[PDB]
Formats: C-alpha cells, structure tokens, sequence
C-alpha cells in the first residue's frame, strides 16, 4: 500500500487535535488503579491506546467508551490490578503500555507474560527490569536479558532501587507510578543522565491530578512513600496531542498561511509545545492561547539545538530542514535508535532520497537540504512519523508516495485526512 501525496500549494486553517497517547495511556492506567469512577474526555482513539485498552479489558478493569472510543468512563480498581489467570498480553509496538504496565504488574502475585510485535522484541526493558527486580519483583526475561517478552510474577515491595534514565524516561515514569501502591516506601536512585525529562513531568502531573505527590530531588533522586492510593479526580480531560499537533505547526512554518491547533496551548503540561519555539526560531512566527498554538510562515533558517527534550517532535524539524537555508544539526537524540524504528538510520536514508545530504551521527544528525527536491517512495519502518514528517515533502513543487500509510495508526488514524483538510492542492 502506498499514498501518493500531490505538491501543495498552500496550507492554512484549524485542527481540532485528537488526544495525547502519552496522556491517554497514563490516565488509563491511573484510573484503572484508583479508587473512585474516572471519566476520560478527549482520550486517543489510535493503536498505542487500543493495546491499553485490551489489556485493561484481560485483567479485568471495568469500564466503558462511547461510539468515538474518545470518552471513556473507568471503574477504579482502588488497588494493584489482579488476575487469576496466566494470561499472556500482546502490547503491539506500545511503550506507554509495556514499561507501566511490567512495573504496574510487579505488585501483588500475579503470573502475567507481557509481549508485542518483533520490534518491541528488540527494544530495551532492562533498566526498568533490574530496578523492579531490586525492589522484589519477580521477572523472567524469556528470551534475552533486557528485552521483552517479560513474565511477571510479582513481590515488588520498594525500598531502595537504582534506575538508568540514559536510554529512557519510560522506566521511571513506570517506577512513579507504581511505587505509591508497593508495601514499602520507595527511594529511587538516578543513575546518570535522565533523557526526555519533559515525560517525567507529565508523569509527575498526571499522578498529582490523580492525587499522588512524590518528593523530586532534582531529577536525580525520588522518594515515594508507598502503601498509598489513587484517587479518581471525577472528570479529567486529556490534552490534544503536542507531537500530532507538530506536522500541523511546520505545515503552516513551511506553506503557511497561518495553521492553528487547538486542545493544547501556554499551560500545557506536555514537552512537545516547546517545539513551536524551534519553528520561531527558524523564522515563523508562532502565536499563543490558553487552548491553541499558531505558526505563520517566514522564511525558514536552520538551526543546531540540542533535542533531548523533544524526541519525538523533533523528527518534524527533520524533514522541516528541507525548506530551510542552511545545514540544520539536531542532537542529542540517541534513543531515536531505540524506538519504533531505529530513527536516525531511517531518518538519514529517507531524507537522502529526496536529495538531501545527511550525517547520521551516533547521537546526531545533520541535514543539508538540496537546492531541489526529488520524488520519492518513502520507506515508513512501520512507523507513524516517518509517515507524518515525509508528508511535509509535498509542500513543495515535487510529490511524495508514502509507504504504508497506515502505520500512522500508531498514534494518529486519520492524520492524511486531517492534512488534506488544510490543504490546497498546486
Ligand atoms: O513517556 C512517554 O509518554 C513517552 C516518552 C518518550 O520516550 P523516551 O523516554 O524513551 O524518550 C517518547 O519518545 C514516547 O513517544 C512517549
Ligand atoms: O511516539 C514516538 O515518536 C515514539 N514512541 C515510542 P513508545 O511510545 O512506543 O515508547
């Protein structure tokens, strides 16, 4: 399957963002283990979320969504998820899945195997293994150290742990907020370096909302007390999704027209609004609300930044680079290798077929755009944003033919439609 998208001439309007997968996956679990009903509005309908739904579904968690799977109204559990069963749980390519729900599973005496298709079979868990291991839990590695599929048999109990945050943010934001309902307190150790720190924000704010507070010792050491609970905050509304919302806001830095996104804005608590600062710095101009974020087109200059707060909006000023003047550096970015896709392997030989020079470094990349655009087919690495940023090729006077369109569904079902809507064909 492939998706041919004709050379746009302009794009300009509104998008009504659909929810944030971050959000969406940790209020689930949240209100799956809190006491009280929780009603989700504007929860993501898309498969990261699906791959939590079902799984909250198979250990038992009651709850109900509406025809558009965008409210959801879950029955707290008021305590660690129980099964009787020894089940086995397929999580898709779904992080916010698999990290918090391996932690979340480690309470109680469950025998619970969670595993996922091939690729999440090579992206790494041990770091978050090997703290839920000092602190009690039973893990089985089945088939390597350090990579799904896990069995989990339980017996966390806190204490003091360690946990690496150089590779992902996941693993302490699934240490978070697992450890409040664990028998003991928990003292976590950061090792060294903490990546996406931003993610352990939303974690931060997500278990506030959810009436849990920890003590954040400078990123580099949290106590949490345990033997607490979850508490249902009645509504809660789940913001649009900043990194969906980022094609939008570079559609508009590039081929603007002014774009508008709306369901998130100044006081939103996900990271990726920072990236619209980026697109001011290229030379857009960006405008802000309490509920909408903005960007008209200037003209575009590259930029050298650090990217380690912005992992995954970041592979929009990837292929943003193309439209500007000049070589655009983006680095720290070492965990694109570990994702859905090794990213900088398949961000550099994509944006080299439409012409562009490209240094893959082991932590880096570094674009120079050609003076002209060639048409390409895009390889999209079952993966949602090599589809959504090599969309932004069309915004020039050449086409571009994306692989495998669906794999937007990761995060973003309808994104093709969405960008049609804004757009006007050349
Ligand atoms: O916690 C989260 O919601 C996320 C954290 C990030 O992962 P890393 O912490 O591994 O960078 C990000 O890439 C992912 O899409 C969502
Ligand atoms: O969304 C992204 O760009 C990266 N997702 C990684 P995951 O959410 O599967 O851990």
């Amino acid at each position: 399957e492939s998706l041919t998208l004709q050379p746009i001439a302009r794009v300009e309007g509104t998008v009504n963002l659909p929810g944030s997968k971050s959000v969406s996956n940790r209020a689930l679990l949240l209100a799956a283990l809190a006491r009280g009903t929780t009603v989700l509005t504007n929860l993501l309908d898309s498969d990261d979320v699906r791959h939590m739904l079902n799984a909250l579904s198979a250990l038992g968690v009651q709850y109900t969504l509406s025809a558009d799977r965008t409210r959801c109204e879950v029955t707290g559990n008021g305590g660690p998820l129980r099964s009787a069963a020894a089940l086995e749980l397929f999580l898709g390519n779904a992080g916010t899945a698999m990290r918090p729900l391996a932690a979340a599973l480690c309470l109680g005496s469950n025998d619970i195997v969670l595993t996922g298709e091939p690729r999440m079979k090579e992206r790494p868990i041990g770091h978050l293994v090997d703290a839920l291991r000092q602190g009690g839990a039973q893990i089985d590695c089945l088939e390597q150290e350090n990579y799904p599929p896990l069995r989990l048999r339980g017996g966390f109990q806190g204490g003091n742990v360690e946990v690496d945050g150089s590779v992902s943010s996941q693993f302490l934001t699934a240490l978070l907020m697992t450890a409040p309902l664990a028998p003991q307190d928990t003292v976590i150790v950061i090792k060294g370096d903490l990546v996406s720190k931003p993610y352990i924000d939303i974690t931060l704010h997500l278990m506030k909302t959810f009436g849990v507070e920890v003590d954040n010792q400078s990123y580099q050491r949290f106590v949490v007390r345990g033997k607490q609970q979850y508490q249902s905050p009645g509504d809660y509304l789940v913001e649009g999704d900043a990194s969906s919302a980022s094609y939008f806001l570079a559609a508009g830095a590039i081929k603007g027209g002014t774009v508008k996104v709306t369901g998130i804005g100044r006081n939103s608590v996900q990271g990726d609004i920072r990236f619209a600062d980026v697109l001011e710095k290229m030379g857009a101009t960006v405008t802000w609300g309490d509920d909408f974020i903005a960007c008209t087109h200037g003209e575009l200059k590259a930029v050298d930044m650090d990217m380690n707060h912005i992992p995954d909006a970041a592979m929009t000023i990837a292929t943003a680079a193309l439209f500007a003047q000049g070589t655009t550096t983006l680095r720290n970015i070492y965990n694109w290798r570990v994702k859905e896709t090794d990213r900088l392997f398949a961000m550099a030989t994509e944006l080299r077929k439409v012409g562009a020079e490209v240094e893959e470094g082991e932590d880096y990349i570094r674009i120079t755009p050609p003076a002209k655009l060639k048409y390409a087919e895009i390889g999209t690495y079952n993966d949602h944003r090599m589809a959504m940023c090599f969309s932004l090729v069309a915004l020039s006077d050449t086409p571009v033919t994306i692989l495998d369109p669906k794999c937007t569904a990761k995060t973003f079902p309808d994104y093709f439609e969405q960008l049609a809507r804004i757009s006007t064909l050349a």
